[PDB]
């Protein structure tokens, strides 16, 4: 249901570059699913958000009729199976639009001659050009000499598999290229390069990845997603709403607009619902939102509403929603159906030496529960938030439920 | 009959650069047969003085009772194979000049039988053991890079390749030419990574060349072939320029330096005598001798004492090829002064400045004083035609060359 033209738009859509775009849109034109490349390497397979990145567009490619055919770069079964499990949380799996392979298949039959071959198509120069040899090798770092060679080896891939369209964050911007001039040596039509911008982790400035430990991991936990989507930096907000979600520009704004929480709450919702499910939907939008059960006009405030596994990941978030005031957890064993004495409270936080004085300071008006002198030595409280709990004049502890 | 100081003695004679050279003694210690190493390029079939540097001293590691393995290098020269097989051939037969030829001291190996089957996965392996910036260090890499002239990337598997060939030969020693040197050090970093003890590199000066200023090769014309025929080979090194014969007679022969310091005091001719005689002799039979020194060339029928002056003397192609070893002013005639195509000889000559007039000249026709393109003239009214230019001549020293305008 898409013409050539309206096929290109929707791919346009969050790409960093497309060379050459002109090429691309002859190839939506010829009417035949087109062959999109993605290596990976096995040494990395668990999944994380900024993998999602090109990982979307591919869904998107597929959506579309196109086929993806996935490259496990062992040239390792273990791996190749958890990175592959991951991979179908968010492309299709069917054989029209998805192949699995391993380049060990046709990498380790390459002779020789063939590598001299290969080789002879660049210069020394051309290959120092490429961004990381060009900072290394001014810097005095030095490169071992197996590591020119990798490039041809990823470029022959795409002869094996007759790429159409060759998918790659911006850092692979050389390798992709090297594929163009491979595959004209080989009489094969060049490959279409298909870059996509590179997510930034949490730190705030440098790329997500694992090696940084400032990732958001596809398969972490509900509850674990949500509480670091929450705490993704306010400057990030934009860059992951538009690498990470389908929100048009004007409904990112409108976000923003209402605020920094409104923002994260909408973004929690939306990913940790997506990837709490086996497979994401073809549209992370607001029409997904509200298939949740949210409401776009409540703008975050609704948080009773939406699926009871993101439901739940919320309010364990807004039980431990964070100081010099000491910190607390209170264990769960300690709570009788949600609930705990206050008196049980202020012993366990150390500002009572048992119930029986606290109730005794009580009597007294010594006692507060966030800021509210208490008057009942039998109340009962829950901790679906945290609580602040203060004796006298200068003495405060903030208890939690789980830490 | 050598100790192995005695023979390191003998090998480093004449080298360039043994290193090291004390694993060299090492090894000549171990009481076994070196295996000497040398790579031939299968597009370079034909030999010359130049090649002979290095095959000697191969040659003499083979009278030490070591082994040479010959390796063609048809692997990247065809990166046909009929034209390799029959170069092979070439070269081997020439070779065989130098090199003895038996099983025991002799194998030839093409490296394409290991190369051609070498998988990528091993390529990347051996590639591993040398970064960018080393690589780069090789002369002409160097220079080409740091100029801007380009270096396609498959080069710089070139020296790996040589590398690999010491690894699938388990080479002791690897001959070369000065230039070959950061290759056979390659081949010594990849012996190691391999379980092999480092070859020991072993290079040669490179002989340079009839113009005295470049390398002997074939693309300057500045060579000597082995082949070329004794008299072919005789006359040229009666050429060699004068500040080459030191180097000719420690690269190319064996004599002492005494010898050559006592041969070289006799004078430039002298000297060039015993070496064109030398070489000459030892290249016309099917194989050379062990040792081309004094005792070889007074086989040959020579005295060392004569210096070069026992010229009669030696073998029947030398002596004789010897022999065959051992600025006119021009006059053009105007048409004008022919009849017919012809001229009388008496007004030829004086119009050539040989004789003061046409009277003197038929005087000395008549008592046979002056000759025509080497013939004695005898009759004075003779008519000549210049249909090819005329050597006129007025006794034993005074000639002219005739002929028209041109
Ligand atoms: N260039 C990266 C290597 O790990 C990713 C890759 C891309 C394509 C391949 O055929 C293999 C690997
Ligand atoms: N070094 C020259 C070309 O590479 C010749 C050569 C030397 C050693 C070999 O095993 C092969 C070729």
């Amino acid at each position: 249901g898409h013409t050539p033209e309206e096929a290109l738009a929707l791919l346009k859509r969050g790409a960093e570059e497309i060379v050459p775009e002109e090429e691309l849109l002859a190839k939506l034109k010829e009417g035949r699913p087109l062959t999109v490349k993605l290596g990976a390497d096995p040494t990395r397979p668990d999944l994380h958000l900024g993998h999602a990145v090109v990982l979307r567009k591919m869904r998107q490619f597929q959506e579309l009729g196109h086929k993806v055919v996935l490259i496990i770069g062992d040239f390792t079964r273990e791996n190749a199976k958890t990175y592959v499990a991951q991979a179908g949380k968010i492309l299709r799996q069917e054989p029209h639009l998805f192949e699995l392979r391993y380049n060990s298949e046709w990498l380790e039959g390459l002779t020789f001659k063939e590598v001299v071959r290969l080789t002879s198509l660049m210069t020394v120069a051309q290959m120092l050009e490429r961004e990381d040899f060009k900072k290394r090798y001014e810097a005095g770092i030095p490169i071992s000499l197996h590591e020119l060679l990798y490039p041809f080896a990823q470029a022959y891939d795409s002869v094996a598999i007759r790429a159409d369209v060759e998918m790659g964050g911006t850092d692979q911007r050389f390798n992709l290229l090297v594929g163009r001039e491979v595959q004209r040596a080989y009489g094969q039509s060049p490959q279409v390069c298909f870059l996509m911008p590179l997510l930034v982790g949490l730190d705030g400035r440098e790329k997500m990845s694992k090696s940084l430990d400032n990732y958001i991991g596809l398969t972490e936990p509900p509850e674990a997603m949500f509480k670091k989507l929450m705490r993704v930096p306010d400057p990030l907000l934009p860059s992951y709403f538009r690498l990470l979600t389908d929100l048009e520009e004007e409904e990112i704004e409108a976000l923003l607009k209402a605020g920094p929480v409104p923002a994260h709450r909408v973004l929690a919702r939306l990913l940790t619902a997506a990837y709490a499910l086996p497979q994401i939907p073809p549209r992370i939008d607001r029409a997904f939102y509200e298939s949740l059960g949210y409401a776009w006009e409540a703008f975050g405030r609704d948080k009773e509403a939406g699926p009871e596994e993101v439901r739940r990941a919320e309010a364990r978030y807004d039980e431990v929603a964070k100081e010099e005031i000491p910190e607390v957890t209170i264990p769960a064993s300690e709570l009788k159906e949600g609930r705990i004495w206050v008196a049980r409270l202020f012993t366990l936080a150390g500002l009572t030496p048992s119930n029986a004085e606290a109730r005794r300071l009580i009597q007294n008006r010594g006692l507060r529960l966030d800021g509210e002198v208490l008057t009942d030595p039998m109340l009962q409280v829950d901790l679906s938030r945290p609580r602040i709990l203060q004796r006298g004049k200068d003495r405060f502890v903030r208890v939690r439920l789980s830490d």
